[PDB]
C-alpha cells in the first residue's frame, strides 16, 4: 500500500484500501473511513466496481438527464467521489473553510459556498438530486470569479473549476462534444 495520502498526499495516520493500493487519513476520504469492515475498500475502489457491474453506465449521457436524477447510493457516491477529486488537488485548499469578503470595490456574495460545507450537506443527505450537489459546487467558482474580478487570484476559480468539470463529465460519463 502506499505511505502517503491519496488526497493529501502527506503521511500520518493512513487506513489502507484492501483491494488497491490507496491509503487515507479518516477524515480525508469520504465518506470517513468506516470504523470496522474487513476487508475495506475504497471509494476508488467502490466506483470501479459500479462501471464493471453495468458497463453501459460509460455511454454517454446528457447533462441535464444527469442532473436530475434523485440522489439513491449510487448517485450519492459518485457524488461523494468527484468531491474528493477536488479536494485531491492542492488548490482546494483556498475553497475548503468558510470565506469572507472585505475588498475595496467588491461587495460578498449572496450565497456564500465553500467545499466543507458541501461535504457536510452530502454527509447529512442534504441533496436530493444530482442538480442540488453541482450548483453548490458551480457555486463556489462562481462566487470566486465575481468577487476577485480583475485581480489575477480570480484564475484559482477558473483552474479549481476546471478540475472539478472534468471529474464531472468524467464521472458521470458525460458525452463528449466539441
Ligand atoms: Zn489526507
Ligand atoms: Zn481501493
Ligand atoms: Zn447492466
Amino acid at each position: 500500500n502506499s505511505n502517503i495520502c491519496e488526497v493529501c498526499n502527506k503521511w500520518g495516520r493512513l487506513f489502507c484500501c484492501d483491494t488497491c493500493p490507496r491509503s487515507f487519513h479518516e477524515h480525508c476520504h469520504i465518506p470517513s473511513v468506516e470504523a470496522n469492515k474487513n476487508p475495506w475498500s475504497c471509494i476508488f475502489c467502490r466506483i470501479k466496481t459500479i462501471q464493471e457491474r453495468c458497463p453501459e453506465s460509460q455511454s454517454g449521457h446528457q447533462e441535464s438527464e444527469v442532473l436530475m436524477r434523485q440522489m439513491l447510493p449510487e448517485e450519492q457516491l459518485k457524488c461523494e467521489f468527484l468531491l474528493l477529486k477536488v479536494y485531491c488537488d492542492s488548490k482546494s485548499c483556498f475553497f475548503a473553510s468558510e470565506p469572507y469578503y472585505n475588498r475595496e470595490g467588491s461587495q460578498g456574495p449572496q450565497k456564500p459556498m465553500w467545499l466543507n460545507k458541501v461535504k457536510t450537506s452530502l454527509n447529512e443527505q442534504m441533496y436530493t438530486r444530482v442538480e442540488g450537489f453541482v450548483q453548490d459546487m458551480r457555486l463556489i467558482f462562481h462566487n470566486h470569479k465575481e468577487f476577485y474580478r480583475e485581480d489575477k487570484f480570480t484564475r484559482l476559480g477558473i483552474q479549481v473549476q476546471d478540475i472539478f468539470e472534468k471529474n464531472f463529465r468524467n464521472i458521470f460519463a458525460i458525452q463528449e462534444t466539441s
